[PDB]
């Protein structure tokens, strides 16, 4: 049961099953089976919808019943990843050829970045650096999570460093994962931005990142103090679901009582003028609410 | 990446890693780290294994995952060799005695045949012909590749020719090589079949042969149009590795779609009836494939 209060002026904007619009400062709502937020009389709380991916609020749409779906948040397939490596200029060119993922002396360094496909399976992508000549390093990649993968035989790219050790070419390359449990592979741009070749040191990965994630179950939802409604999911991600609209009238004394501190607009009240908590005419909600699903 | 897809009837027969059997006309295979030919879901193409030495495909075989091992093809120790020589009846009996591999006027002719031991070392076998009297020629042999081998002071055989110059006796003799780098010697039958004594000419070796060879690294592999899978090795030899099986059903409409273009047998389809491309129920593969290692 959500309890949300208006600190200063304004009313929540509600609708009944016929679409007639009403107003109330009562902030007692329960999530019903249709995933709407409803007061004790069944009227639905309204606000701006969220659309797109990532979802965003459309403040120019007509207000409609807020929904808090329990639909899982879809996996996002990785399309970018990065690895920042410091490579040692004094490293040997490996004598053991060819390169093999199972031959630890056929490469100079292995790193790993875990990426995700459209279905949300993890692919632990191993990245191998093989010094070929002064200042140049072949890069192989391999999906270690794919039990039916091919052995890489050809470098994905070659990093070339200038005399000061700054990466001058070969720093971005398109990688495709293996196909796990039928799912279509992730295809992503792998960047080695900020990698350098040190005059001396040991091969070391300083940072990695990637922009995908697994699917998430709804763990909790919340109303922020500006009325934005946000879902929190089990994949450590969030999605905006909508934003509560508030209403003010030129004359509150003209509003028609429906009982149960619900009100209707009249000629005497003027038209409802709409906005959001914490902007323009309206103070923030006193707090908002956070509720486990 | 191999491509042998099927516009005809017959299905390839695949297994998942649990041994469950599936069928598909899709012929897109990759050679994975496990050395199986897999489709995009990681299912393994199956067929008859190769057995024996030389490896062959039997009619009694259970289909199993095709393998294309990267393992070396083993050397074959030589067990036969031949040298066909035309010897000159007017040749002198050498006056310089004794016979010595180092004294070029102590023999009438020298030839060479390179044989192999089971490790694959080459032994350069020198063969010396010394006319002893009318129509008889002593033959000495020596492994020039073994520094510890005793100098030949006794003939390995004596060739005797009849009045027409046809070989009458002494034409077949077992030879044992020396040893190289701690490996066991080769033992082979040396044949002088088709050697002749000409009324007049110069001593001349027309042909040699032997049946051994060095070890070979895998260079390429191929699928022939009858589905036989063959490895090609750097010793200029080949090995059969297996033979892809095809399946047909009494009722294809009865097969259970597994997604993609993969199918499972059912009571409605009947049991799979197996064979090979280019025989019985099945026409040849449209082409086959050839891939470098």
């Amino acid at each position: 049961g959500l309890d949300v209060a208006i600190s200063q002026n304004g009313f929540f904007r509600l609708v009944d099953s016929n679409g007639s619009v009403f107003y109330s400062r009562n902030g007692q709502f329960k999530l019903d089976e249709n995933r709407n937020l409803v007061n004790m009389q069944g009227m639905q709380l309204t606000g701006y919808p969220a659309t797109g991916t990532p979802p965003t609020i459309q403040q120019g749409a007509n207000p409609a019943p807020i929904t808090i779906p329990n639909t899982l948040m879809a996996a996002k397939s990785t399309t970018t990843a990065s690895m920042q490596i410091n490579l040692n200029s004094t490293d040997p060119v490996p004598s053991k050829t060819p390169f093999s993922v199972s031959d630890a002396d056929s490469y100079n360094k292995k790193g790993t970045v875990t990426v995700y496909d459209s279905q949300g399976n993890a692919h632990d992508m191993n990245v191998y650096f093989v010094k070929t000549k002064d200042n140049e390093w072949a890069v192989y990649t391999h999906d270690s999570s794919d039990p039916a993968a091919t052995a890489p035989t050809t470098a994905s790219t070659t990093l070339k460093f200038n005399e000061n050790g700054i990466l001058e070419s070969g720093g971005t390359v398109n990688i495709t994962t293996g196909t796990i449990n039928g799912a279509t592979a992730a295809t992503f741009s792998l960047s080695f931005l900020n990698s350098m070749q040190q005059n001396t040191g040991a091969n070391n990965i300083v940072a990695t990142n990637q922009n995908g994630y697994k699917p998430g179950d709804l763990v909790s939802y919340q109303i922020n103090n500006d009325g934005t409604v946000v879902g929190n999911y089990s994949n450590e991600q969030e999605q905006v679901l909508g934003q509560i609209v508030l209403a003010n009238f030129a004359n509150n004394e003209g509003l028609a009582s429906q009982g149960d501190n619900v009100w209707a607009a009249t000629q005497a009240s003027g038209v409802a003028l709409l906005g959001t908590a914490g902007s323009g005419n309206f103070g923030k909600l006193t707090n908002g609410a956070l509720e486990a699903s």
